[PDB]
Parts: C-alpha cells; sequence; structure tokens
C-alpha cells in the first residue's frame, strides 16, 4: 500500500480538483504524459446529493448518495475511458474514496441526487447501496448530539457524525463489504490507489478489514501481486488522542504539517527562515518520509477549510507559493501532491470567506470545460497550477534527481539557502531581504545549464537564465530580492 505504482521515473501526482473525466483524459495524453507526471487524485466519482443551498458547492461531493459511478465530473463510461487512457500513456488515476459516511442527516429525503437515486436521511434509507438504519453509527455513539463534540475523545471521533454526516457502521461485514466492492470496481477499471477521506474517524481496524477485501491492480497495467497505493487523510498537528502513525499499517498518511510548517516559514511568520530548512523532514516532527504524502495546500486548506490555518500558502499568493512548491518538489522528504485549483469569487468578511463553498466553474452547475490557452495555460477559471512553468519544471527536477541523496547544503543564517541532489540537481533561494550574488558548490558537472524557473530548455538553447558550472562544480547565482520568481533551479536533463 506504501508505493504509488507510478511509472518507474515518475514521482508526483496532481489533484485535478473538480475536472471532469473527459478533460483528465485529455491532459493526460497531451500534458501529463509527455510532461512526466505520475498521476491523477481525481474528485470522488461516486454519486452525491446535489445540494443547492448554497449552490453546488464543492463539498456536496462528500456527502454520498450511493456508489454509482455518476457525477458532475462524468458518468461511469467517462470514468472508464478516462482511467483507460491515462494508464495507457503511463499516468495513474488515484480515487478520493469517501467511505466514512454518507451524506448530512439534516439533508432533504427525495432525488436530489447526481445520479437521480432516492435517499431518505432522516430514515437512514440508501436503497441503491442498499444501506439502512443499522448500517450507521447511532446507537454506538454516546454524545448528546450525535456529532463529534470532543476530538479529546477518540471514541467519538470514530463513532459520532463528523460535522452531521451520517456515520457508516463500519464495523459490520456487509457494510466493509458494499465499499470493497464499490473499491473494487473501481480498481478493476484500473485505478492504481485511493485517498481516504476522512480517515481520522475511521478505526484502523475497521480500514485494514475493508482494504483485506481489496482485489489486486489491474495486470493489464500493472505487474501481478500490485496492491493499490493508499494514502489516508489524517489530521494529525499534534496535541490530539489520535496520531497519524495509527495508521501506518494501512498505508501512507496525510502530513499536513508539511504545508503548515513550509507556509510560515516562507511567509517569515513567527521567526521562522529558510536557514532552518536544513534538517526539513523527520527533523521538523513529521512522520517518516515514507508514510508521507506531502503537499503545500489541499482542496480544504486553501480556502479555510480542514485545518491549516493561515500560513497555508496558495496560488492566490503566487510568487511565495512558487517557491514552496518548488522546494517541496526539490527536497527529498516524501511523495509530493501538487495542488491544480479554479479560482472563485473569494471575499472576506472578516477574515472569513464567505464563499469559500463555491463550486468549480459552472453555468447552471454543468461544470465548465478546461480550456487551453494559446500560452499553455487554462481559460474558464481554471488556475492549472500544474501547468505554470515554475511547477512543472520542479515537477521534471523532481523526476531528474530521483533517489539522489540530500547534499551540498548552504545557507546565510537567514533566508538565502541552496542545495543539490546528488550530482543530479541544484536549487537556489533568495527569501531575505536583500540581494543574492554568490558561488556556490552545485555536485553537477561543467556545463551550461538552462534554469528551470525562469524558462526551458528547447533545442540546445534556454529561453531564460543561463548558469555555468566550472570543472569544480562551482557556478556563480545572482538572484535580486525584487525578482519575480526569487529562486532558481538546474538538473541533468536541462544541461545543454
Ligand atoms: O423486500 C421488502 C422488504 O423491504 C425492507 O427491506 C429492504 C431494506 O429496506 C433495504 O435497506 C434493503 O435491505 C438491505 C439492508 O439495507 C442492508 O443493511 C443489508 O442487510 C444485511 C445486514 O446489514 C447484515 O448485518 C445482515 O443482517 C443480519 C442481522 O445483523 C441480524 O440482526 C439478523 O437480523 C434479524 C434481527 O436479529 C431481528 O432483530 C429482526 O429485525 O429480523 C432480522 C432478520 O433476521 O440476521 C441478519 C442476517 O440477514 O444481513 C442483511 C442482509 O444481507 O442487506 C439488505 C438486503 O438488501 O433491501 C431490503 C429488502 O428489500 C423491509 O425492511 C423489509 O421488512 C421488507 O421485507
Ligand atoms: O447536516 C446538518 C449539519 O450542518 C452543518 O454541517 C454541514 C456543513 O456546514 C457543510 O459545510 C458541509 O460540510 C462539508 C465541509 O464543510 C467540508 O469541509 C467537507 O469536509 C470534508 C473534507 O473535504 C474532507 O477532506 C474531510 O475533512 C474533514 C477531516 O477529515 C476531519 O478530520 C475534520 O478536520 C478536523 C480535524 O480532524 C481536527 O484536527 C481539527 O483540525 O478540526 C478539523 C475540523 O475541520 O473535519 C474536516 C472537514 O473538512 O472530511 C469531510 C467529509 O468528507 O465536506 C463536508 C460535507 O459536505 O456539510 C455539513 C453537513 O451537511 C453543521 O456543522 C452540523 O452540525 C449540522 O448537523
Ligand atoms: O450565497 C450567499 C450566502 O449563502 C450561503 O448561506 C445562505 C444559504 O445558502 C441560504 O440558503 C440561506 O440559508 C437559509 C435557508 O435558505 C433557509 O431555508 C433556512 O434553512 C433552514 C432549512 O430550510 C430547514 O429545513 C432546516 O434545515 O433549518 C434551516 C435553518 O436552520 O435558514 C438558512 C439560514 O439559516 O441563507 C444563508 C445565508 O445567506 C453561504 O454558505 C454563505 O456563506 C453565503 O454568504
Ligand atoms: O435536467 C438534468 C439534465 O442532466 C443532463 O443534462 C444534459 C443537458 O440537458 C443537455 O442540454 C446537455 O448539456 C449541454 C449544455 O446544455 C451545454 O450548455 C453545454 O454545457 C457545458 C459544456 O458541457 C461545457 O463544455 C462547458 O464548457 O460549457 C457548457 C456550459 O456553459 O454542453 C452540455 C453537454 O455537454 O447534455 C447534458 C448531459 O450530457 C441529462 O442528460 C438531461 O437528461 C437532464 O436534462
Ligand atoms: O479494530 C476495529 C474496531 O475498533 C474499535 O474497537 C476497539 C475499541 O474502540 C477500543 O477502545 C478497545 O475496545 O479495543 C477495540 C479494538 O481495537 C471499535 O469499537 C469497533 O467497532 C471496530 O470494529
Ligand atoms: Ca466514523
Ligand atoms: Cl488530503
Amino acid at each position: 500500500q506504501y508505493s504509488p505504482n507510478t511509472q518507474q521515473g515518475r514521482t508526483s501526482i496532481v489533484h485535478l480538483f473538480e475536472w471532469r473525466w473527459v478533460d483528465i483524459a485529455l491532459e493526460c495524453e497531451r500534458y501529463l504524459a509527455p510532461k512526466g507526471f505520475g498521476g491523477v487524485q481525481v474528485s470522488p466519482p461516486n454519486e452525491n446529493v446535489a445540494i443547492y443551498n448554497p449552490f453546488r458547492p464543492w463539498w456536496e461531493r462528500y456527502q454520498p448518495v450511493s456508489y454509482k459511478l455518476c457525477t458532475r465530473s462524468g458518468n461511469e463510461d467517462e470514468f472508464r475511458n478516462m482511467v483507460t487512457r491515462c494508464n495507457n500513456v503511463g499516468v495513474r488515476i488515484y480515487v478520493d474514496a469517501v467511505i466514512n459516511h454518507m451524506c448530512g442527516n439534516a439533508v432533504s429525503a427525495g432525488t436530489s441526487s447526481t445520479c437521480g437515486s432516492y435517499f431518505n436521511p432522516g430514515s437512514r434509507d440508501f436503497p441503491a447501496v442498499p444501506y439502512s438504519g443499522w448500517d450507521f453509527n447511532d446507537g454506538k455513539c454516546k454524545t448528546g448530539s450525535g456529532d463529534i463534540e470532543n476530538y479529546n475523545d477518540a471514541t467519538q471521533v470514530r463513532d459520532c457524525r463528523l460535522t452531521g454526516l451520517l456515520d457508516l457502521a463500519l464495523e459490520k461485514d456487509y457494510v466493509r463489504s458494499k465499499i470493497a466492492e464499490y473499491m473494487n470496481h473501481l480498481i478493476d477499471i484500473g485505478v492504481a490507489g485511493f485517498r481516504l477521506d476522512a480517515s481520522k474517524h475511521m478505526w484502523p481496524g475497521d480500514i485494514k478489514a475493508i482494504l483485506d477485501k481489496l482485489h489486486n491492480l489491474n495486470s493489464n497495467w500493472f505487474p501481478a501481486g500490485s496492491k493499490p497505493f493508499i494514502y489516508q487523510e489524517v489530521i494529525d498537528l499534534g496535541g490530539e488522542p489520535i496520531k497519524s502513525s495509527d495508521y501506518f499499517g494501512n498505508g501512507r498518511v496525510t502530513e499536513f504539517k508539511y504545508g503548515a510548517k513550509l507556509g510560515t516559514v516562507i511567509r517569515k511568520w513567527n521567526g521562522e527562515k529558510m536557514s532552518y530548512l536544513k534538517n526539513w523532514g523527520e527533523g521538523w516532527g513529521f512522520v517518516p518520509s515514507d508514510r508521507a504524502l506531502v503537499f503545500v495546500d489541499n482542496h480544504n486548506n486553501q480556502r479555510g477549510h480542514g485545518a491549516g490555518g493561515a500560513s497555508i500558502l496558495t496560488f492566490w499568493d503566487a510568487r511565495l507559493y512558487k517557491m514552496a512548491v518548488g522546494f517541496m518538489l526539490a527536497h527529498p522528504y516524501g511523495f509530493t501532491r501538487v495542488m491544480s485549483s479554479y479560482r472563485w469569487p473569494r471575499q472576506f468578511q472578516n477574515g472569513n470567506d464567505v464563499n469559500d463553498w463555491v463550486g468549480p466553474p459552472n453555468n447552471n452547475g454543468v461544470i465548465k470545460e478546461v480550456t487551453i490557452n494559446p500560452d499553455t495555460t487554462c481559460g474558464n477559471d481554471w488556475v492549472c497550477e500544474h501547468r505554470w512553468r515554475q511547477i512543472r519544471n520542479m515537477v521534471i527536477f523532481r523526476n531528474v534527481v530521483d533517489g539522489q541523496p540530500f547534499t551540498n547544503w548552504y545557507d546565510n543564517g537567514s533566508n538565502q539557502v541552496a542545495f543539490g541532489r546528488g550530482n543530479r540537481g541544484f536549487i537556489v533561494f533568495n527569501n531575505d531581504d536583500w540581494s543574492f550574488s554568490l558561488t556556490l558548490q552545485t555536485g553537477l558537472p561543467a556545463g551550461t545549464y538552462c534554469d528551470v524557473i525562469s524558462g526551458d530548455k528547447i533545442n540546445g538553447n534556454c529561453t531564460g537564465i543561463k548558469i555555468y558550472v566550472s570543472d569544480d562544480g562551482k557556478a556563480h547565482f545572482s538572484i535580486s530580492n525584487s525578482a519575480e520568481d526569487p529562486f532558481i533551479a538546474i538538473h541533468a536533463e536541462s544541461k545543454l
């Protein structure tokens, strides 16, 4: 469960948040495969509640109605078409599996669902699965409200209703089997693994019982005996009784300390300084690197949901954001997920975004096409961070330096730092309020190297900054503190 099952040499996945299956299928062939991406986390592919108050929020997809593959992203044929075409060019699909719960206990009964399935939350009836009253934890939960009241109590976090969401009785073999039937349906279509949503609200043993029932990956694309990649969403910032290490037996865990600490460092809040990143990783209290799924922001905390707080960097803070993502993608700790978002009319009232609910770009609920502009950016309000040159070239950086040790670290005692990855890549940052001009040891073979942050290598030429490494591995680096991108990166495959 710990290995992502990407094609060898492909080291990241991208969360194509709320994209449609047809758009993802095309993106695999025209972009993700040629640019060396490892895979795509898709939004939950199972039927959810169509919520109209407010109007079709992104988070209606975390309120399941059934396990039919029938959503605003597409129907089952399009989902299958996507996974096949993506696997056919060597780009994996990972499913956001919402398996802790069904919809909100207060949603109205009816057919307001993305496949029109009937469901009745008051009476606990989900006949399209089918689930009924004795498939939820109403009788297990001990809180007064029936919802989770106190996170210092590990048992109610598991058996009670996360913000009112009907809590599946994951102890029963029937519920475990119905979930496993859904997941095996996905696996045989060809998915490489799963994000387990709200894993902190499931017992590690119940998760295990579910995964024990799963097939091996589809043997047309994966070697025989491959198991699905598992990363569990556990928000563990410390000080709670539940520890993400309690989930290491099922697979990797999301490491939410990563983005919170890195964002604090890059914003230079709280006295933090990039020079402190010299022991980045477990030295900062993070989970072991082989159990970490890392990311700068995710779909929740880029909009104030979940956790991570004010320090989280997002596409809204683009200049610092590219630096954070670049550092993450260059540093060997963890398996990297890159966020890919859409813009929404973010409108802060008292420090709260009253439109943090707004769903994907849409006309009357029908999700807009991801259009591709002539400059390879996206139209229709898809941000497409994974197409930003500085991010995409760092995804390639991580591929190129895969397996090389962290080495040749430099810092100025403040916010000017550099480090290499064996003899295959080297990266230099200036986050101080003055300029950086220094000759550094790069660990690279002598030559002329395109900076892949400011430009590209294209047939014997660089379109941006050139870096000249001497026979002793030293090279001069010049970064003004007013630089648009105040960092430079070079690697073995940007060498002329
Ligand atoms: O056909 C007409 C029919 O309509 C209703 O039944 C339908 C129901 O509304 C609908 O949800 C679905 O039923 C599903 C059910 O939703 C699922 O939960 C699933 O049920 C299985 C269950 O989850 C398993 O735990 C297992 O049940 C065990 C129980 O754990 C035991 O307690 C014991 O049950 C007896 C119980 O002790 C007594 O208190 C008493 O209430 O009677 C119970 C019957 O013995 O033994 C069973 C062992 O079966 O196994 C369940 C079945 O696999 O799967 C159901 C089937 O889809 O579809 C229902 C049928 O349409 C309405 O409730 C019915 O009265 C009516 O006949
Ligand atoms: O039904 C009546 C009901 O109304 C209210 O609740 C509704 C709510 O207002 C509405 O926004 C929506 O809820 C959304 C939710 O806003 C979304 O954020 C989203 O949450 C899902 C999320 O995408 C998942 O990644 C996942 O995040 C969970 C974590 O897994 C949890 O561990 C937990 O994080 C806590 C963390 O564990 C702690 O360390 C600490 O940091 O506190 C954190 C609290 O954030 O919560 C996040 C939530 O983001 O799990 C989510 C489920 O998949 O999707 C939700 C569903 O659409 O729907 C609500 C119910 O309809 C009102 O709150 C209720 O009291 C009332 O009963
Ligand atoms: O879009 C702008 C703002 O909208 C969001 O909050 C809105 C809701 O989307 C609206 O629907 C409305 O909410 C009302 C609701 O319309 C009203 O029916 C009533 O809800 C009842 C419910 O119908 C009833 O069945 C039962 O469930 O009890 C509910 C009340 O407890 O009351 C709701 C408000 O209390 O108004 C709000 C506020 O504008 C969006 O999330 C906002 O951030 C956004 O600014
Ligand atoms: O009542 C629920 C309906 O659910 C399904 O809807 C149908 C529509 O009724 C058809 O009209 C059509 O939808 C069109 C849509 O009308 C058209 O504007 C355009 O929608 C998007 C487009 O997909 C997208 O690429 C974006 O860029 O722009 C447009 C929005 O501005 O194209 C849609 C077709 O792709 O087809 C859907 C379903 O395919 C259901 O099938 C209906 O039975 C039902 O009425
Ligand atoms: O392991 C699956 C199982 O976990 C829980 O049982 C726990 C209980 O919560 C602990 O407090 C103690 O009793 O040990 C048990 C095993 O770890 C859930 O209660 C149960 O429903 C679930 O299946
Ligand atoms: Ca639970
Ligand atoms: Cl996540």
